[PDB]
């Protein structure tokens, strides 16, 4: 795959198009401010409430998010991944004309097919790679986020210009995008959060805590040994890779780096894994998502409340405090 | 363990020192050029070379290791940990005298002692949580870089105001000190950077990238998916802990975050690194250190070709330039 820029984008194909930005959260302002700023006509489609009048007051045209879809040729669903298929089969679905395009910004709805949309109706993605801030910001600052687009169905044979010419309104274009599929974006991303970024770091972080505490270590120290210096780790990474990261800190660092990363890590560890992924792959744990959700978050719940409790986070808090 | 500012520097014992920082890289040019800011009498101690010319360059009085050390009260060591020793022993003991104090940003030669410093002599140990341009750079704009204090003997019962005034001439007190050891900063700093910080988390991102390529995933995304985005999870948790990230990120990963981190992050990895810890009490991976430094570091010289060799870093260092 290669990346991609404005100079990419090669069809205009948001020009002249009604669009709607369905949700006002942080990333449903981030996209249609992006958007009216590079010239595009925006509207927004919400419940009333704190987000409706918040839209209302910062200059848009609101709606609900049925009369917004009736409006719209374009519609870019944002509301939470939870309550996309009750919003859609409710609000959307129903007015729906052919030819429109419906964007989402990940893929879990579409791809796992809790949303079908009618096979007239394009349906794409831009899928800004940081936070909704994040991407208001750095466009309020012309550069912006990079980000993947893909189309799932194309209908109007216009749906990957208009996934492209989305993620040029919206600046991502001029930092780089990289095309993919729904399947790719929506398979890569559930792994990473959860055996790498999320749910791996945080549960690496965790043990290695734990060794330390249970060892009879300082749990201030273990602290700043295990969570606090990880920032610097990560944006040496951030910016030039292990490589930079290993010519940084010490010799010694560098060595046990080399030594116990492997000892740590094993090829258990990336079986392991392979399972995560295979549980992504055969929708196992979409169905375990939805299916929690469903019964009222009973394992969120739990989780939740669990990890308030951890000493880490104790621990972590209070010395957040002492260092303002 | 509670955490002190310059309010709890209760001597100012470094005044009337002649101080000596020997070495002149990124370290011993912030400790020695803060420590001048806030007005401490620095001479550098280093070897002819270009370090030597720098400090000159600088305003430094300088001189060898071996006179720096003789013209010095307080001699802080802050050559890189392989030849502490063989500079030690050559330069530096020749020319202590009783009452002196020692002082070093890592304990891992006092601590395993490959280095002895006379009875006579203070040891102490200031360890800012940074590296040095930051320590540098911070204290400049008017803060500074949190910081470990200890003391390995203290002979003229001046060694832990020492430590602590040493702290804050270098700015670490305006953010906070904690007090530890010398086994206690050496063990727990070698096993979080194998563990957690350095080898575990290359690891861990290894093990992803490498699941997701051999599944025949697109290499740039799952760049993005196991690396990239790891600097948002983490400045969150750095900022607010593992509670401020899962409120930050979807439901969908908050989920997968606490679902597969344990499927990931198992018992049998907890007790890899209890081995991991066991091995850093014991001086086994202290001497296996040593002993590929003393062979001509042949281990490091491998491991650091293969690193090089990592499709995570060929991809890594080509989107890195495409996303300037």
């Amino acid at each position: 795959v290669q990346m991609e820029y404005e100079k990419d984008v090669k069809v205009a194909a948001l020009d002249g198009k009604k669009i709607a930005v369905i949700g006002y959260g942080s990333q449903g302002h981030a996209h249609a401010q992006n958007l009216r700023d590079s010239g595009r006509d925006v509207i927004i489609g919400v419940r009333p409430g704190k987000s409706f009048d918040k839209a209302k007051e910062d200059g848009f045209d609101t709606y609900t998010v049925a009369e917004a879809t009736k409006l719209a040729d374009v519609i870019m669903i944002l509301a939470p991944g939870e309550i996309q298929q009750e919003l859609y089969e409710a609000e959307i679905a129903p007015n729906l004309e052919a030819g429109n395009a419906v964007g989402f910004a990940h893929g879990f709805n579409i791809h796992f097919e809790f949303i079908k949309v009618p096979a007239d109706v394009d349906v794409f993605m831009c899928a800004p790679k940081g936070p909704g801030h994040l991407v208001r910001r750095t466009y309020e600052e012309g550069f912006g986020v990079p980000a993947l687009y893909a189309v799932y169905q194309d209908a109007t044979g216009n749906a990957k210009n208009i996934a492209m010419d989305w993620c040029k309104g919206v600046g991502a274009a001029r930092v780089g995008l990289l095309e993919t599929t729904y399947k790719e974006e929506t398979e890569e991303d559930l792994f990473g959060e959860q055996a790498v970024l999320c749910g791996g770091l945080t549960a690496l972080i965790e043990a290695g805590f734990e060794v330390l505490t249970e060892a009879g270590y300082a749990p201030e120290l273990a602290y700043f040994e295990v969570l606090h210096e990880m920032k610097l780790i990560v944006d040496l990474i951030y910016e030039g890779g292990f490589k930079k990261m290993r010519q940084s800190i010490s010799n010694t660092a560098e060595y046990g780096d080399y030594v116990s990363g492997p000892r740590v890590i094993t090829e258990q560890v990336k079986e392991n894994m392979k399972a995560v992924l295979a549980d992504i792959q055969n929708g196992k744990f979409a169905n375990d998502f939805v299916n929690d959700y469903k019964a009222g978050r009973p394992k969120l719940t739990a989780y939740r409340e669990q990890a308030a409790n951890l000493e880490i986070e104790k621990v972590g808090a209070e010395l957040r405090k002492a260092m303002p």
